[PDB]
């Protein structure tokens, strides 16, 4: 069972990325089962919708009074150190609300870490249908 532990922000830095504290050291999470358009992209830098989607998830983390992450069932940190994690601002789930909102697409899932993927792609085909953002 998949089990969420608390957490504090620190700083929001890109659409699938934010920085928490966490057991009492820093660290940098990336969300798990979503791909959304970068800001601080390695090769492109700035891409469509990637203010938006930046724009939502520091909203959204920010002005929560209680933020929870949440591991998936394989490894937790990816190879560049960065935690492998669902993220809920009070109760709701930050990779779900960018996927519901058309500002994230599913990315490609690796089992163990693939829990909620199915809740995802269900969210992602009703953003399709209303054809949001990056959808439209």
């Amino acid at each position: 069972k998949l089990h969420k532990e608390p957490a504090t922000l620190i700083k929001a830095i890109d659409g699938d990325t934010v920085k928490l504290m966490y057991k009492g050291q820093p660290m940098t999470f990336r969300l798990l089962l979503v791909d959304t358009p970068e800001t601080k992209h390695p090769k492109k830098g700035v891409e469509k919708y990637g203010p938006e989607a930046s724009a939502f998830t520091k909203k959204m983390v920010e002005n929560a009074k209680k933020i929870e992450v949440e591991f998936d069932k394989g490894q937790r940190t990816d190879k560049y150190g960065r935690g492998l994690a669902y993220i809920y601002a009070d109760g709701k789930m930050v990779n779900e609300a960018l996927v519901r909102q058309g500002l994230a697409k599913v990315a490609y899932a690796y089992a163990p870490n693939n829990t909620h993927e199915q809740h995802l792609r269900k969210s992602e085909a009703q953003a399709k249908k209303e054809k949001l953002n990056i959808w439209s």
